[PDB]
């Protein structure tokens, strides 16, 4: 897998953002998580969270998997990293998303997302609290 540029253009709720990758603005729905919905407990904070990690960064980055790159709604399915960091892992590790979604063939990062989930729900965080 490779990182490629991309910009934030608004960051939308929990596991969505809009970003102009090669140019463009699209819609990014996170790969292997899922977060509340806005209206759900803990859904704010998901919000907030992706928020404030890709408003922050001074890079993102997005890097798709080996299957689909668009979902049936136009989306792009990706992993996306803020200086370095991935966004999705990290709502997971801090139980403000669950592994949710996993389809063969756009996996990569499913183990380790798993590993970060166990320990969030061993630390009965946010979610799991
Ligand atoms: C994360 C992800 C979601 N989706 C689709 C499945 C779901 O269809 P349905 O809308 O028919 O339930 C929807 C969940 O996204 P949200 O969690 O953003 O709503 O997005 C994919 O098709 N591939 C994916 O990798
Ligand atoms: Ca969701």
């Amino acid at each position: 897998l490779h990182k490629e540029p991309a910009t934030l253009i608004k960051a939308i709720d929990g596991d969505t953002v809009k970003l102009m990758y090669k140019g463009q603005p699209m819609t990014f729905r996170l790969l292997l998580v899922d977060t509340p919905e806005f209206n759900e407990k803990y859904g704010p904070e998901a919000s907030a969270f992706t928020k404030k990690m890709t408003e922050n960064a001074k890079k993102i980055e997005v890097e798709f998997d080996k299957g689909q790159r668009t979902d049936k709604y136009g989306r792009g399915l990706a992993y996306i990293y803020a200086d370095g960091k991935m966004t999705n892992e990290a709502l997971v590790r801090q139980g403000l998303a669950k592994v949710a979604y996993v389809y063969k063939g756009n996996n990569t990062h499913e183990q380790l997302l798993r590993k970060a989930e166990a320990q969030a729900k061993k630390e009965k965080l946010n979610i799991w609290s």
